[PDB]
């Protein structure tokens, strides 16, 4: 299996490159594209590491040669309208080389991102919505961080489901869906607010140097990881992603998916919400839709 | 168990600070320093990821915060790597900040494992070492050159040439941390064989592979994800062993008999407080023979700098 991370000589794409070397299956293939010429390097360096796990790097403006054979694609690319047309490019090339690779969409922001690959995709006639996805698995580890040290509980066992956008108050944690917990609606809106807040809580603390990079590459790394794994036949593998589904709430949603070989094989049901998660839910969907429609406007 | 990692903005330090994040015990401390005024968000970032671990981080330049009840030290701050000058061009740059935070640690957290990443790694321990000194703390089984960059590339270029699986193959290699002071020891690799060729060809590309990645990053950047790797498996062994694991090995650079020099890379059996035991590096080939005695002296050169520095 091959991996291809775009924008891998970024923060966050440098930190994701690090954590696959390591962890993806003995015998995987991994290529690192980015337009800034030091990203060959980047693969040398990692190539360094005794891991089963081959590793080339590319640069220019041409990443074909990375996405040749790629099964899965990662986008970390970018630095609106600069990220949006970086997105439309790699997008298209994928489309030329890799048409029926999964595709991770991590460069943000992600419900407008993601409406962006999805335009490109069916202009290009090899669009298939159970393949493309918005990585928003930061917001779900962030939520496991937060309430496993409010309850005291272990942070690796703690899994809370996140669903809708990857954007402030499209950002829902369905605290009442955690397993031999209950919260206070006092720890339900402040949970609520940091995971949607938590984005700004790195940009702060960075001195207004940088945006969050090492935990959204172990986020974006676990998602991938997942990915592969499904990919490879193993059963029962579920993560909350952002991806096109019935409709029921809008065009492009976030909710527990059952990943397969062919992508997404199951779009979970999100169960059912607390008094409060349905206020936040239907209390924000024309927020997510206007985001889409951002994205489908950007193309044409 | 409380981690330290001066230098953690740095590509070296962040990529050393994520694996560590998610690789220590559970319980583990990790404190993060570095002048630029990103290092508190840099753990604030890592704060987000769901493990077991307590991460906060500190700028300015006063480290003494980080440092405060540390267990291990890791310091690879200023320009840690890579090729400049013949080698003294890193030296002239980082030989001060070696020295002022070698201090800081003697004065906060004197007991502490200290693990010197930061190169002229042959000289940048001396420095620390009479650092240390001078302040009355040195502990010989506390200080450690970290070499692990060396042994990690030996196992991947063993691995290769060798059709073994890469995370198999283990190579003992000793002497120091620099050119034709690093010296693998491919007699010693268990089960496979090497011919003249092999030995002096993977030993020349072993003792120069900061320059694959140096003329590959094209000429604008270092070895930073492989070092941030081979620094966290020392790390990780150091803590293994501090907690009371027994027959952890693993070789680094630290002071020892004076055999063949004052500061010298060896196996070395960890404990709970540092190095337990210096083993012996076996019995040699006579090309790893030839190596050892035609590099002695320009060891002794690069540890006699360091102590010049202090004084
Ligand atoms: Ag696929
Ligand atoms: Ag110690
Ligand atoms: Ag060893």
């Amino acid at each position: 299996m091959k991996v291809a991370v775009l924008g891998a000589a970024g923060g966050i794409g440098q930190a994701l490159a690090l954590l696959l070397k390591t962890q993806l299956p003995s015998g995987s293939e991994l290529s690192l594209y980015d337009i800034a010429p030091v990203t060959p390097g980047v693969a040398v360096d990692l190539s360094h590491i005794p891991t089963a796990v081959k590793i080339k790097g590319f640069s220019g403006e041409d990443a074909t040669p990375a996405l040749e054979g790629a099964d899965v694609v990662l986008i970390s690319a970018g630095v609106f309208n600069v990220n949006a047309g970086i997105v439309k490019n790699l997008v298209q090339q994928v489309a030329k080389t890799c048409p029926k690779a999964c595709i991770g969409i991590i460069t943000n922001p992600v419900n407008t991102t993601v409406a962006i690959a999805a335009e490109v995709l069916k202009k290009a006639g090899v669009y298939d919505k159970n393949k493309l996805f918005g990585v928003t698995t930061l917001d779900i580890i962030r939520s496991n961080t937060f309430v496993a040290e409010l309850k005291g509980k272990q942070p690796g066992e703690v899994e809370v489901p996140v669903i809708g956008g990857h954007s402030g108050v499209t950002i829902l944690p369905l605290l009442s869906q955690v397993p031999g917990v209950s919260f206070t609606e006092q720890e339900v809106a402040d949970l609520t607010k940091r995971i949607q807040n938590a984005g700004t809580e790195v940009v702060e603390a960075k001195a207004g140097g940088g945006s969050a990079t090492l935990s959204m590459g172990q986020a974006a790394a676990r998602f991938g990881l997942s990915l592969v794994r499904a990919l490879q036949g193993e059963q029962g593998v579920v993560e909350c992603a952002y991806v096109e589904g019935d409709g029921q709430y809008a065009r492009f949603f976030s909710q527990p998916l059952l990943l397969g070989k062919n992508g997404v094989e199951e779009r979970k049901s999100i169960g059912t919400l607390s008094a409060f998660e349905q206020n936040a839910l239907e209390g924000m969907l024309d927020t997510l839709k206007k985001d889409i429609a951002l994205g489908e406007e950007f193309v044409n």
